[PDB]
């Protein structure tokens, strides 16, 4: 596994820019401000289902102060250990320069993901993903001058055959040859895709993996909705089948723990992670120290039992919420729209039947009646193409809210037929 | 005035990526914030009302918020900025550079997003060495030609800036193929590592040249509130009649380094490329941490903020007082150095040793003493450096006494 092909000229040229022997030791060498100057002295944070979190005066100075680039070591060790327990990556005991598994706490998981595109993509590069695809990722990949090659997805995500067919534009030996512009990577959201809410299967993941071996590209696994799986048996990740070190997982605490706190993490091979760490060192520097410590203490006080149980209560909430969105649709959309039932996440994806563009429907008529939901146009490389799709958030609304929401939508559709 | 020549093809192709009511909305992407474990917060402040988050606030604090900062924090920094600098640009048309500001994840987030926005490989850029190693290492992979401007007690020597530019004519600004300097990067207030600051006369002159030659000025000003002189030298932003100043500001030295929260002020179209890059990277600065800071600032008020920064300049001033005292004591005739004008560093040039790397990395450590060799603060970091960076931020008068006596001892052993 050669990593140089996946590291921009710029990315390779980064050197480490850190904040960075007898016994007592009198350092004037370092850069830290004096943390006594800072105004906040203590904190108490109450937790549902938990012991309150205390920052004593000493701990608060630590929270107000520069901390390491890759994250605090107690959160780093605990997430690594989570990743060993959840996924047991084939690579954890490999050599560093082969793909030893490494992890970086990042300022939300999209920070890591961006820095990963920037690391990989030369203009003119080819990338695989399936559409509909995440708004945020299209606005991300677009300025990078890559050519986005769409793989068909259905209710089970990426269709493997589509991937085969697409990749038969190249011989496998073309991977050893940059001129041939073989794909760099496949970007997938494998659990409750935003916007579609469909998830990848196990058999499918294994097959995708083999194609990724054969055509020696990286798999980018964006898995923000992995702890929002409604099925009890969690589907194995690409991470857990990564005997090569061709997988970069992104994990988020945003749907589960806190979206505000901007704390997520990036799991992958050392040399790749290292490029992101080094990019972080000249931009954000680290994730907020305060907030890492809220999460780290929270998580260590729960242990893995409290964490998983918490995630079981989130899932429980999000499913009933999903039962209610579907009831409501089964109630009003029947025979007027088509949808599959979300495998994870917080989004229902609704194909309205016999209307071409739902933008008018939504942005003109539906808003006038006081109901709103997201036109599907944004979720395609070509956002100007007509979409007959709505994305509907089942995250906040009460059963009655959805009832009126779908009573009104169905009316506007009937009125627009 | 023409910002397109200042913005990369990439930076430019970026697209923004974020009601009668009683409205029902189903197209939000917010997660249900009620699922979050953290319920209430209390934080204490020395000489301040206790900051409290009730269940509602807290919820907002654990939730996605705007890209460029919560609005009660943006207006307060936007205000502070009108008040500290009163930019001639405030009431400009937006497309003509109207002063804009986003909260960033610490000031170096903004400043990185700004190099990425500006720099094509091959471009020519100005700053003054020694320069902060971080900025060196940020710029290095961007593939610019770094052109060193001479500096002295007082920062960037502008005569040197004139002689450098004389290789072009003003007219070469409108001709991209001439490769005129894209921008001048500076740390106007005790530069890290020198601790030197620009004078107001020099800043004027620097501005004229930047006008003549149409280059941006990035004023990296993390030590703005750490100024030992009670009159604060006017900033490049207070004299940006053109819309060519990009200012970085930091709460890292005064408020918190750890909360990662700083701010970038500058022409709207330029800030706009930065906010759009933030939207697919960090999304925004921690909502929680902005709320902590915001409620601290509104409660202190403009006055009270300032009483604080005085409080810490006073602290930093005594520390550097203590550090100069000890240098005087042990280092006289063995070294030379200027009084830092601001910041937390002292920059000491040791006599008759060509490179200080052995002196520190072998001898000093062994004797339990540490200072930072200058090597790292120049483009060419393999070059001998007879200079030491020393931090007066934490050490006590006693620990500085022993640091220096020990350091002078070994300097005299190495002669
Ligand atoms: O529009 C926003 O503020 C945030 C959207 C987001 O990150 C999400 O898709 O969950």
């Amino acid at each position: 596994m050669n990593y140089a092909r996946f590291i921009t000229a710029a990315s390779a040229a980064r050197n480490p820019s850190p904040i960075r022997g007898p016994k007592s030791m009198i350092s004037l060498a370092g850069g830290l401000p004096n943390p006594n100057m800072f105004p906040f002295k203590t904190a108490v944070i109450t937790v549902e289902n938990g012991k309150t979190i205390q920052f004593g005066e000493e701990m608060m100075k630590r929270a107000l102060q520069y901390s390491p680039s890759a994250g605090i070591p107690e959160l780093l060790s605990w997430l690594k250990q989570l990743q060993i327990k959840l996924h047991n990556p084939p690579t954890i005991h490999y050599p560093p320069s082969q793909g030893q598994m490494d992890l970086c706490v990042t300022s939300g998981s999209q920070q890591g993901l961006c820095k990963v595109f920037e690391m990989i993509i030369n203009p003119g590069d080819n990338v695989l993903l399936d559409e509909p695809a995440y708004s945020g990722t299209l606005q991300s990949l677009h300025p990078l001058g890559c050519n986005i090659i769409n793989v068909a997805s259905d209710e089970s995500g990426i269709v493997p055959d589509s991937l085969r067919d697409i990749l038969s534009r190249w011989k496998p030996e073309d991977a050893k040859n940059p001129q041939k512009n073989t794909p760099k990577f496949l970007y997938t959201v494998p659990n409750g895709n935003n916007p579609t809410g469909n998830s990848l299967t196990s058999e499918r993941k294994k097959e995708i993996y083999e194609l990724a071996r054969k055509y020696d590209f990286l798999i980018i696994e964006d898995d923000p909705y992995y702890f929002l799986q409604f099925n009890k048996f969690r589907v194995p990740t690409f991470l857990s089948m990564d005997v090569d070190g061709r997988v970069i997982r992104a994990d988020s605490f945003s749907k589960i723990i806190s979206s505000g706190l901007r704390i997520g993490f990036l799991t992958g091979p050392k040399p790749l992670i290292e490029r992101v760490i080094l990019h972080i060192q000249v931009s954000t520097l680290h994730p907020s120290t305060f907030n890492q410590l809220m999460i780290s203490q929270l998580l260590h006080e729960w242990g893995e039992e409290g964490f998983m149980a918490h995630v079981d209560r989130v899932i429980d909430f999000y499913s009933n919420q999903k039962d209610a969105i579907l009831a409501a649709a089964d109630k009003w959309l029947t025979g007027l729209a088509e949808w599959h039932v979300p495998a994870a996440g917080m989004f229902l994806w609704i194909k309205v039947k016999g209307i071409n563009d739902v933008k008018e429907l939504i942005e003109e008529k539906a808003v006038k009646m006081g109901v709103l939901m997201l036109p599907g146009n944004a979720f395609y490389v070509d956002s100007s193409a007509p979409s007959p799709y709505l994305r509907a958030s089942f995250s906040s609304a009460s059963p009655e809210q959805m009832d009126v929401a779908f009573q009104v939508l169905a009316q506007l559709i009937k009125e627009s037929l």
